DNA sequence: CCGACTGCGCATCAGC
DNA sequence: GCTGATGCGC
DNA sequence: GTCGG
């Protein structure tokens, strides 16, 4: 990529600031910045050249000249050679363990993988599968896989009920040839904002695909999200697929266009178009989109009956989801 | 200068 | 138990 | 850390 060596650097000191220093605003503020240079159409061959986008600053705009000149950045040399914040960064790439658990088990002397393979009762369930796909999680899925994944989980779907509809989203919905995990969003007509005629309508859809093998794991679970671990099925002899995250979100069927413009993303598209939202006048969520009123309360929801009606109402040309990569 | 920074489900904990 | 805050991940 | 007002 065109400016590989600065978004690499601004995403380690995001990861720093979120991990290690606490630092939420920081961290969005080190991605968003990153996210503007990956944009940027031409290999930046100064900082003062990137301040002149937006969420570039001043401080930025120096660490951008430092890493030009010298290809490195003396604050990310010294935090990579301090053992509590490499210790700290490393917990945290298992899933189920953030930036408080991380410093709560380096404080207890436990700061490798085997520490956690050796304390595995001192970890919640969560971390507990995160730990034991640690390796399959880092790898990402080839979009022939996902599209194996997506033909499963929309057929076993089916048979619980044909009236379902399924549809994956993620970096996969935006065309990528790979993805990090499988996102699904669910419908079915019992469940909309204005009565849920049936419940355990998430429950039966994640019981079919345990029955039949594809859901391994639960990570979290609940009426509306299911967080787990999934499986492709391999032959005779061949080598086992590693184990994906899968995410199944089950939205009301009236709220779908919200739904499933939240859930193909990215997040940082959805947080600047959520932004411009509120610059506009209103504020988007997974559900609805709402004006603010004289008070900044959000009112009622609006009529959505497409994707692009959500962008009429920020006034925002439509943008095709492979066009939504930031 | 400096207040605001996207929005929310599920898990866990704390205080009653 | 419930409620609200926090942790974590999406 | 950045920025609109
Ligand atoms: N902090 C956030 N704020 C708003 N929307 C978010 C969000 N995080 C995620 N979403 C929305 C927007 C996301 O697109 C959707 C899925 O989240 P996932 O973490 O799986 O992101 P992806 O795009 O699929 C990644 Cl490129 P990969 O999974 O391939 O590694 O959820
Ligand atoms: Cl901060
Ligand atoms: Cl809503
Ligand atoms: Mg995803
Ligand atoms: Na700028
Ligand atoms: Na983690
Ligand atoms: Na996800």
């Amino acid at each position: 990529t065109l400016n590989g060596g600065i978004t690499d650097m601004l995403t380690e000191l995001a990861n720093f600031e979120k991990n290690v220093s606490q630092a939420i605003h920081k961290y969005n503020a080190y991605r968003k910045a990153a996210s503007v240079i990956a944009k940027y159409p031409h290999k930046i061959k100064s900082g003062a050249e990137a301040k002149k986008l937006p969420g570039v600053g001043t401080k930025i705009a120096e660490k951008i000249d430092e890493f030009l000149a010298t290809g490195k950045l003396r604050k990310l040399e010294k935090i990579r050679q301090d053992d509590t914040s490499s210790s700290i960064n490393f917990l945290t790439r298992v899933s189920g363990i953030g930036p408080s658990a991380a410093r709560k088990f380096v404080d207890e002397g436990i700061k490798t993988l085997e520490d956690l393979r050796k304390n595995e009762d001192k970890l919640n369930h969560h971390q507990r599968i995160g730990l034991k796909y640690f390796g399959d999680f880092e790898k990402r899925i080839p979009r022939e896989e996902m599209l194996q994944m997506q033909d499963i989980v929309l057929n076993e779907v089916k048979k619980v009920d044909s009236e379902y509809i399924a549809t994956v989203c993620g970096s996969f919905r935006r065309g990528a040839e790979s993805s990090g995990d499988m996102d699904v969003l669910l419908t079915h007509p019992s469940f909309t904002s204005e009565s849920t005629k049936q419940p355990k309508l998430l429950h039966q859809v994640v019981e079919q695909l345990q029955k039949v093998h594809f859901i391994t794991d639960t990570l979290s679970k609940g009426e509306t999200k299911f967080m787990g671990v999934c499986q492709l099925p391999s032959k005779n002899d061949e080598k086992e697929y590693p184990h994906r995250r899968i995410d199944i979100r089950l939205i009301p069927k009236d709220q779908y266009y919200c739904g499933v413009l939240y859930f193909t993303g990215s997040d940082i598209f959805n947080k600047n178009m959520r932004a411009h939202a509120l610059e506009k006048g209103f504020t988007i969520n997974e559900y609805t989109i709402r004006p603010l009123g004289v008070t900044g309360v959000a009112g009622e929801p609006l009529p959505v009956d497409s994707e692009k009606d959500i962008f009429d109402y920020i006034q925002w040309k439509y943008r095709e989801p492979k066009d939504r990569s930031e």
